[PDB]
């Protein structure tokens, strides 16, 4: 299509759509209880991006809001994938480490207010008020990475990925209010086919590269 | 109205509703936690169709989508009802065979893809499109029958149930991909009424029906 | 701004914000599994009654629905407030009692349905099925009060908080579709300014005035 991002956005279909076969075909056979959980949700992660990334693709998940007297070409689909897969991505992480059932609540909790602040200031058509939403976002961002590093006798085997993957996930999702305040939902310093790259690079990592290192540990196994 | 298929959305209203009152009058007194389970969700699942039928019925849940230069009558509501309906009816199944919370997750998903992406494909102004999101959801569909299928020392009464719901399962949900694909939503050869009475033979068979088989068996108690 | 109703707006956020800190620094510091469900539920409430609220104010979370011939502002955001905080209210009196897997999924999804027709409701641009679709939430209300009423040796601590919170919930929630009834989604007999206080009233109580009492008593730690 016209739209310079299309190539990321076909990019990032074809990667989360391969990475989804990939986790699907290593899953088959396993029995235990436990890995079969992990199995499940790193599969599931990929095939619901897969479907948004095709969205974008296609210009479904695309919508223009005005706001600095322009009409602002916003991707809605991500939150929508979003949505649903940093819930699931943490619980991944608090599987692992066998978080309370009152933590992950708080987790999914927080994070769904994450997401769906996000996704307010980035359809609101008052341009101060969408940094209104990115604040309140971004704290909620920040009880989570908080949370995963302050609030977790556990096998030598959890401890040692959990460190890596929390080490991952407070990474690479630092980076996308960044992504998004620069971007056009945002300030619009950076053009939208740099921050549909940025932000398949970092999909790509937090969902099928997170799966690959979860997936090589033993501490899914029971 | 005017829409010659307000009938069967009428006739679908009434059945989901008288279905939903049986099965609430049905479950009165049940003290068993596990009868519990069962009578609430084939209780809630025709509640919930009944719900949407409503809303077809007085017009609320029906847009139009611009494709093949027409505008297209799509009743969006059904994909509110099954988004919600579907997994609770796997949740019937899995709850029966005792099946894995990492296989729960699995088959949830996958039919939240089924249902999302059908949405999607319903709701896309490109012709062609529509029917890629079909096939995606088709695949969906496909994964579903096959966990239901080869997923799964039960006491005989579950095995014996789960088998006759399971083969009912197979054969009724097969029909919607059929049927979106004939009528309104896809090509075109059957026509919104017809279709529309389709999908309320399917409906009710698939909600009133199989709750009743399924709260027919002793499979459900402790 | 204009809207006579923005002080009662600003009033709920600065009130549920504050709560939020209130409960998140109290909630600090607790390790029983138990008291951390509790906590977790308690916080999480006000803090998305303060995202909607948030952006009502804002103006985000309104929208105009014709009936009446009219242009009637319709605050749909109370619906996404509400389909989240009141399945976990009522979360919170299960959890107290030790309710059956049953029974609450009864309660969820009651309450779905409660939120999902007011919704309904309050978008229906046929003035008369407005009040259809009131009815039948109102029933889903009345199911839901009947349960927590008429289903319910636990430790005097959980009877004792239980009543309360019982008794609590049956008159604030019973008051919502009384308002919904005679404000501008209803009758109109009441203005909008005067609807939203005295939603913000019961708001406030419901949640913040709720969770005082609730984490006030014993009944919460194991
Ligand atoms: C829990 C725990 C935490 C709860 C967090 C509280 C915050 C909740 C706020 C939410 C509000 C949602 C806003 C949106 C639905 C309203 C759509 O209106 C748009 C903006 O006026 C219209 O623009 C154009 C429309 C654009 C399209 C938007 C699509 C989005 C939908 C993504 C959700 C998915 C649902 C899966 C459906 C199948
Ligand atoms: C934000 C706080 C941290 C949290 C509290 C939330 C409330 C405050 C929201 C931020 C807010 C004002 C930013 C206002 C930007 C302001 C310069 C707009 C100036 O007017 C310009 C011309 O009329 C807008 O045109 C368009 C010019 C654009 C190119 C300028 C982009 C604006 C930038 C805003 C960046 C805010 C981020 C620092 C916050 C980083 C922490
Ligand atoms: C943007 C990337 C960083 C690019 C830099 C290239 C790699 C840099 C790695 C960053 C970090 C990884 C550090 C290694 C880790 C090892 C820590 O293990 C500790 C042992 O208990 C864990 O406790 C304590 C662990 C502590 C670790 C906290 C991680 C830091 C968080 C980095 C902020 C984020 C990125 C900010 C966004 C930016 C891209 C705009
Ligand atoms: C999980 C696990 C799996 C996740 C699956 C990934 C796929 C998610 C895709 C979803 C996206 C939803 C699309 C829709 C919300 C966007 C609405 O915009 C429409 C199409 O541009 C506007 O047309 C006209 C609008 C029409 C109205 C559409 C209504 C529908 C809403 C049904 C959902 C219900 C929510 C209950 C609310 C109370
Ligand atoms: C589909 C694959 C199995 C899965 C891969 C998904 C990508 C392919 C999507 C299917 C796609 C082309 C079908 C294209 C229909 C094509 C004949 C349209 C021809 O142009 C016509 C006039 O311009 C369209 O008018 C309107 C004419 C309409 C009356 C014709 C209806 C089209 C039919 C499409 C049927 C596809 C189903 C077979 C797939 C069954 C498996
Ligand atoms: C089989 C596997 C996917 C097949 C790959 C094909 C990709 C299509 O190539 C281009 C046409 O030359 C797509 O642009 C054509 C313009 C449009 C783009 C459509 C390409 C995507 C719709 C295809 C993405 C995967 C599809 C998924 C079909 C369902 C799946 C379950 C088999
Ligand atoms: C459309 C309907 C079929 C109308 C036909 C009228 C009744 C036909 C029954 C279809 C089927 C039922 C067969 C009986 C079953 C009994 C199988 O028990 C087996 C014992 O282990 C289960 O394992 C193995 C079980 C295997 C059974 C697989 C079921 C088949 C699936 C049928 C496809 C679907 C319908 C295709 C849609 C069509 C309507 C366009
Ligand atoms: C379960 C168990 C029980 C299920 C209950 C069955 C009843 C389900 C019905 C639901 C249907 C939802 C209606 C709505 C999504 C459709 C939007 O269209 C509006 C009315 O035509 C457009 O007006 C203007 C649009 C207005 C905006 C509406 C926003 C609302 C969204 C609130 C949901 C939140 C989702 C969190 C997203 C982040
Ligand atoms: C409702 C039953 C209990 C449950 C069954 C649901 C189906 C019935 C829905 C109620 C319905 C007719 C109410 C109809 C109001 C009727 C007086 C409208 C008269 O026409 C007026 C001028 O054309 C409407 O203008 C506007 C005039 C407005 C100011 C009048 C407001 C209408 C009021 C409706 C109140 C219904 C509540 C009693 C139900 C209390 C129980
Ligand atoms: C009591 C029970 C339902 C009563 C049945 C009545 C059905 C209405 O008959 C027709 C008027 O002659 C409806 O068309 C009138 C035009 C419009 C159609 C409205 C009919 C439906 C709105 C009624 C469907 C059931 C209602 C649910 C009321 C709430 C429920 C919880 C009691
Ligand atoms: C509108 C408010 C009531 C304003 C009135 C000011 C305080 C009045 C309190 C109302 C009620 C509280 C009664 C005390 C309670 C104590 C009951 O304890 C019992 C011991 O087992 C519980 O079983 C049995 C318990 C039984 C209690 C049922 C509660 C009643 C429900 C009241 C209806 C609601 C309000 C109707 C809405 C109105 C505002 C339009
Ligand atoms: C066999 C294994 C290792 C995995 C196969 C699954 C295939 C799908 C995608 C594989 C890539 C992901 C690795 C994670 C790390 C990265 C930072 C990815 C950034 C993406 C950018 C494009 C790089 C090239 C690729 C096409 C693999
Ligand atoms: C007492 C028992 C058996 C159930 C009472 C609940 C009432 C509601 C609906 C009953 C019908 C459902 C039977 C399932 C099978 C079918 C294939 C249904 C197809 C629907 C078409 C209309 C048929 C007539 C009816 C009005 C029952
Ligand atoms: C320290 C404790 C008690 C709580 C502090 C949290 C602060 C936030 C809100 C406190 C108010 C809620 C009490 C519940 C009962 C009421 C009926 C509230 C009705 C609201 C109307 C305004 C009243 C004044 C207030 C600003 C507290
Ligand atoms: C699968 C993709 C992942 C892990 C996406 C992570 C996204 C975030 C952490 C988004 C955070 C945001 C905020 C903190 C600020 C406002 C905007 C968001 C939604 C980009
Ligand atoms: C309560 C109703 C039930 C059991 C509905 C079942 C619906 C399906 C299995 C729908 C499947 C679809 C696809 C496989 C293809 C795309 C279109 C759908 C959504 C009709
Ligand atoms: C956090 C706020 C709470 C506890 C809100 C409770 C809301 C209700 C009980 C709403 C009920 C309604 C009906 C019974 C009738 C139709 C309209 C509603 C949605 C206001």
């Amino acid at each position: 299509t016209g739209r310079p991002e299309w190539i990321w956005l076909a990019l990032g279909t074809a990667l989360m759509g391969l990475g989804t076969l990939y986790f699907l075909v290593k899953g088959m056979g396993v029995s235990d209880p436990d890995a079969k959980k992990f199995y499940a949700i790193v599969t599931l992660v990929p095939a619901i991006a897969f479907t948004m990334y095709l969205s974008m693709l296609l210009g479904y998940g695309l919508t223009m809001v005005p706001f600095g007297g322009e009409q602002n070409p916003i991707y809605w689909a991500r939150y929508a994938d979003w949505l649903f897969t940093t819930p699931l991505l943490l619980l991944d992480l608090a599987l692992l480490v066998d978080a309370d059932q009152g933590t992950i609540l708080a987790l999914v909790g927080a994070d769904g207010i994450m997401i769906g602040t996000g996704l307010v200031g980035a359809l609101t058509k008052v341009y101060s008020y969408r940094f209104v939403w990115w604040a309140i976002s971004t704290a909620a961002m920040l009880y989570i990475l908080y949370v995963l590093f302050f609030g977790f006798s556990m096998r030598p085997e959890v401890a040692s990925t959990f460190k890596v993957l929390r080490n991952v996930t407070v990474v690479l999702w630092s980076a996308y209010p960044v992504v998004w305040l620069i971007g056009s939902e945002g300030a619009g310093i950076v053009p939208l086919n740099i921050e549909t790259l940025l932000f398949m690079v970092l999909d790509v990592s937090a969902k099928v590269g997170f799966g690959l290192i979860l997936l090589r540990s033993r501490a899914i196994f029971g």
